[PDB]
C-alpha cells in the first residue's frame, strides 16, 4: 500500500475539499490508498451497484431482464434523458438497469430501487457481497443531499472498490451476468472527464460517475483493463465543507492519474 506517495493532498487542497481514493493492481494486489476509509457520499454512483443486484437476481429469474415495465408520469425524476423518451412505452428491466448506468437516468433508478425492495434491499445486496461499509438510505433525490458528516447513502472509496472488483472481475456474479455489468459500465456516457481522462485511450475501461449537485461532491469508480498486464480497480470520490462549493471533474482525473502513478501503470 502507497510503496509510492503522490501529492492527493496538495490536490485536495487546491480544490477546497476532500479527496478519497482506492486502487487494486488486481495482478499484484499492491494498492494506492488516500483516505480510503473516510464515508463519502455515493451519488448517483449506487445506480451501478443497483444494476448489479438486479443481475444478481436475474440469476434466479430468467425473463427478469426482458421484462417490460410501465411507468407513468409521475415516475419521471428530473434527469430521466432515457425513461423520458420511452414514458408512452415501457422499457424492459435490462433497458432500465443500461439507462440507469449508462446516462445515470433517475426515474430508471427509483423503478429498479422499487424492484429490488428499496434502499434497504441494495444495502441487502451489499452485505450479501460482503461489503458492510454501503449503506443506502434514501431515493433519487433526496439522497444526493451529501450533508457533512451525515452516513447516509454513503461508502468508502475501499469499499466501492472492493465491491466492484468482486463484481466485475470475482465470483459475486455468474459469468454471463458478471460480462453484462462489465458491458454496461464500459458503454458509460458520463465520464469521459473523469477517470477516462487518465486512461489511454488504447485501454479498456467501464465506469460509473456520481455527482450531488452539492458540497463539492462528485465520484468516479471504474475497471480498466491495460494492455499486458491484469486490470486495476480504482475509486475516486470527492466532498468540500460548504453546500455551495463546485465540484470538479478535473480533479478526479488528476487523482486517477495520480492512482495509477502510484500502483506504477504507465499511463
Ligand atoms: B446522481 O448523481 O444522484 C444524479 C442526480 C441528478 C442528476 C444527475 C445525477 C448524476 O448521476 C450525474 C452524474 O453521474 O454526473
Ligand atoms: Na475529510
Amino acid at each position: 500500500t502507497n510503496l509510492v506517495a503522490e501529492p492527493f493532498a496538495k490536490l485536495e487542497q487546491d480544490f477546497g475539499g476532500s479527496i478519497g481514493v482506492y486502487a487494486m493492481d488486481t495482478g499484484s494486489g499492491a494498492t494506492v490508498s488516500y483516505r480510503a476509509e473516510e464515508r463519502f457520499p455515493l451519488c448517483s454512483s449506487f445506480k451501478g451497484f443497483l444494476a448489479a443486484a438486479v443481475l444478481a437476481r436475474s440469476q434466479q429469474q430468467a425473463g427478469l431482464l426482458d421484462t417490460p415495465i410501465r411507468y407513468g408520469k409521475n415516475a419521471l425524476v428530473p434527469w430521466s434523458p432515457i425513461s423520458e423518451k420511452y414514458l408512452t412505452t415501457g422499457m424492459t428491466v435490462a433497458e432500465l438497469s443500461a439507462a440507469a448506468v449508462q446516462y445515470s437516468d433517475n426515474a430508471a433508478a427509483n423503478l429498479l430501487l422499487k424492484e429490488l425492495g428499496g434502499p434497504a434491499g441494495l444495502t441487502a445486496f451489499m452485505r450479501s457481497i460482503g461489503d458492510t461499509t454501503f449503506r443506502l438510505d434514501r431515493w433519487e433525490l433526496e439522497l444526493n443531499s451529501a450533508i457533512p458528516g451525515d452516513a447516509r447513502d454513503t461508502s468508502s472509496p475501499r469499499a466501492v472498490t472492493e465491491s466492484l472488483q468482486k463484481l466485475t472481475l470475482g465470483s459475486a456474479l455468474a459469468a454471463p451476468q458478471r460480462q453484462q455489468f462489465v458491458d454496461w459500465l464500459k458503454g458509460n456516457t458520463t465520464g469521459n472527464h473523469r477517470i477516462r481522462a487518465a486512461v489511454p485511450a488504447d485501454w479498456a475501461v467501464g465506469d460509473k460517475t456520481g455527482t450531488c449537485g452539492v458540497y463539492g461532491t462528485a465520484n468516479d469508480y471504474a475497471v480498466v483493463w491495460p494492455t499486458g498486464r491484469a486490470p486495476i480497480v480504482l475509486a475516486v470520490y470527492t466532498r468540500a465543507p460548504n453546500k455551495d462549493d463546485k465540484h470538479s471533474e478535473a480533479v478526479i482525473a488528476a487523482a486517477a492519474r495520480l492512482a495509477l502513478e502510484g500502483l506504477g501503470v504507465n499511463g
